This record gives structure tokens, C-alpha cells and sequence, in this order.
């Protein structure tokens, strides 16, 4: 078995290997990358996502989210308070302001220490989940707006034609902006490209050990657990590396820098934080190996998780028994 310790692997494809996206994902899995839940892909040196980032300031963040924390430094939840619209140029200035800017630090480990010590005492503002793309249309390799769609994969694998679309989303982050512990909708893959700015630190639990994280989470968030049998679908709970180590949960960590891709694998729980002003782009995708994970994915039916139009069909076809209850949650 490849990668039996489930370490995060880092890949350096050549320009020739960067042509065929599906093939390269399948290569990475042949080397055991999926066992970690997360992989890093450094593009060939010849590749670029677009020519420059000099003209992005007029993108609108229609609903910036202030991420307010409750709990203790290592075990907290966050809720998202909606703020007034602002442009990317306005947001970048805000991120760089004395109130929100990254503090002085020695290296990534020192910054990680400072994040875990102090996150809860601040409420950073995140521009998340903004439909759109920063890939140039002429970028033919690993262009996250040109991937094969999950609806087309389900159709290719299973023969059933379904409605729905699959488009990318932009994330504009600042120091301390936080992504809570989660897997993807329907335990899909995700791919994330850090277009610009400061790094993003990731934490990930190997898919084979995801239920260990879920059991810890039910212990640490006991009212949430009673409210919903899949409350991590709410994407609000944080658990620090120190707490994970205290409770014996297997995980790994890695920092993504500008110009790098990360891939999350089906049922790989992940969480993380931004180091400073940045912009990422991410999309879900599927492969043939995902289908079995989609069929088994947990679902939130309490009403909190509220998701895209396109998840309907996935539940309806892969999880017909759950469909009725899940749809009641959505309506
Ligand atoms: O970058 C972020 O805030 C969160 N991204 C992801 O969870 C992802 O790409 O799967
Ligand atoms: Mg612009
Ligand atoms: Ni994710
Ligand atoms: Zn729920």
C-alpha cells in the first residue's frame, strides 16, 4: 500500500504531465496521495494562471463575512456576520490596516502559534464563496474554470443525465480568516489555487480516520451534536492541533504559498487559516473513485447547512433513501 502513514505529498509535474488533469490526479492516487486527504501540486515553471493581478481591484465582494468566535482558544465555533459590500481594493486596504494586518513574526511556525493563541480575540473579515474565476481563458492547463463537470462525471460513470452546473469560487482572505473543519459537499474532491498574496495553512485528517475526528467533535461540541447528526456540514467548528494531539487524532499540516495548488480528497476533513491578504480560487470535482464516497456521504437535514442547487441531483441519484428528509432540510 502506497503512503501508509498518510503523509501529505508534494508533486512537481512537468509541463507535459500538466496537460491531462484527470490522468495526473489518477497518478497522484497511484502513489498514495489520497491517503493523506490533501496534496500539494507545484505547477511547472513555464505555467501561469494569468499575466498579472494588477487589474482585480474592482471585483465586488457583495457580502463580506466577519468571523466572530466563541469558545476557548483551541476549541471554538465561528459565526459569520454579514457586512456591507466592498470592492477587492477596499478589502485589501482593510486587510492591511493596523486593526487587521498580520503581526510581526519569525517564520510560519511562529505565526501558527500566534494564530492559535489569539484567533478568538479578533473577528477578521473574509470574502468567501464569490462565484467567478481569475484564470485567463487562454490558460489551458489546470484552469479551474475549464474542468470536466461533476454532472458529466456522474453521467459517464453511472449513465444518468442530471441537471446542475459546477463553477469556481473566489476567496479573498486576511490574517486570521478561518476555514472550519469540514469535508466537501457530498464528500467531493476540491482543488484550490492560491492566486496571490500571503500563505494559507492547512490541517487535514486522513480519510480513513475521519470518523475519529467526528467522534471528537461530538464530544467537544455536545449541543451541536444533539442538534444535528452531521453538524460539521455547518462549517463552523474549529479544533486546534494541540487539542487534536491531546486526543490522539491523526492529522497533518502544510502551508500553501501563492502559485501553488492544493487538492483535497473525498472525505478528507480539512481546516485552516490565512496569513494575510490573499486570493484563492477553488472548485469541487469528481473522479470515478469518488462515486462510492458520494453514496456514503453524511448529510445535514437540520436546515443549517443549506447548499447549492446542484447538490439536489447528487442526493437524489446517489442517496435516494435520504432524499426526502434531506430536501425537507433544504426547504
Ligand atoms: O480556502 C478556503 O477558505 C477554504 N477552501 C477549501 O475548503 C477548499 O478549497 O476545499
Ligand atoms: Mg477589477
Ligand atoms: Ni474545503
Ligand atoms: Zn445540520
Amino acid at each position: 500500500a502506497q503512503n501508509p502513514n498518510c503523509n501529505i505529498m508534494i508533486f512537481h509535474p512537468t509541463k507535459e504531465e500538466f496537460n491531462d488533469f484527470d490522468k495526473y490526479i489518477a497518478y497522484m492516487e497511484s502513489q498514495g496521495a489520497h491517503r493523506a486527504g490533501l496534496a500539494k501540486i507545484i505547477p511547472p515553471k513555464e505555467w501561469k494562471a494569468r499575466e498579472t493581478y494588477d487589474n482585480i481591484s474592482e471585483i465586488l465582494i457583495a457580502t463580506p463575512l466577519q468571523q466572530v468566535a466563541s469558545g476557548r482558544a483551541g476549541v471554538f465555533t465561528q459565526y459569520h456576520k454579514k457586512k456591507k459590500a466592498m470592492t477587492v481594493g477596499e478589502y485589501r486596504h482593510l486587510a492591511n490596516s493596523k486593526k487587521y494586518q498580520t503581526p510581526p513574526h519569525q517564520n510560519f511556525e511562529d505565526l501558527e502559534r500566534k494564530y492559535w493563541k489569539n484567533r478568538i480575540y479578533n473577528s477578521p473579515i473574509y470574502g468567501a464563496d464569490i462565484s467567478g474565476s481569475l484564470f485567463d481563458e487562454n490558460t489551458k492547463q489546470w484552469n479551474l474554470g475549464h474542468l470536466g463537470t461533476i454532472q458529466d462525471l456522474l453521467e459517464k460513470e453511472c449513465g444518468v443525465v442530471i441537471e446542475g452546473v459546477n463553477t469556481p469560487y473566489l476567496y479573498f482572505g486576511m490574517w486570521k480568516t478561518t476555514f472550519a473543519w469540514h469535508t466537501e459537499d457530498m464528500d467531493l474532491y476540491s482543488i484550490n489555487y492560491l492566486h496571490l498574496g500571503e500563505p494559507k495553512t492547512w490541517y487535514v485528517v486522513p480519510p480513513e480516520h475521519g470518523q475519529r475526528l467526528e467522534r471528537l467533535a461530538r464530544e467537544l461540541f455536545p449541543g451541536s451534536s444533539r442538534g444535528c447528526g452531521a453538524f460539521l456540514r455547518h462549517k463552523v467548528a474549529l479544533i486546534s492541533p494541540t487539542v487534536l494531539k491531546e486526543n490522539g487524532i491523526p492529522f497533518n499540516r502544510i502551508t500553501q504559498e501563492a502559485g501553488e495548488f492544493m487538492v483535497t480528497f473525498p472525505y478528507g476533513y480539512h481546516a485552516g487559516f490565512n496569513h494575510g491578504f490573499n486570493c484563492a480560487e477553488a472548485i469541487n470535482f469528481a473522479t470515478p473513485r469518488w462515486i462510492d464516497y458520494g453514496k456514503m456521504a453524511s448529510q445535514c437535514s437540520c436546515g443549517e447547512a443549506r447548499v447549492t442547487f446542484s447538490m439536489d441531483a447528487f442526493v437524489r441519484i446517489l442517496q435516494p433513501e435520504r432524499y426526502d428528509l434531506w430536501k425537507r432540510g433544504q426547504d
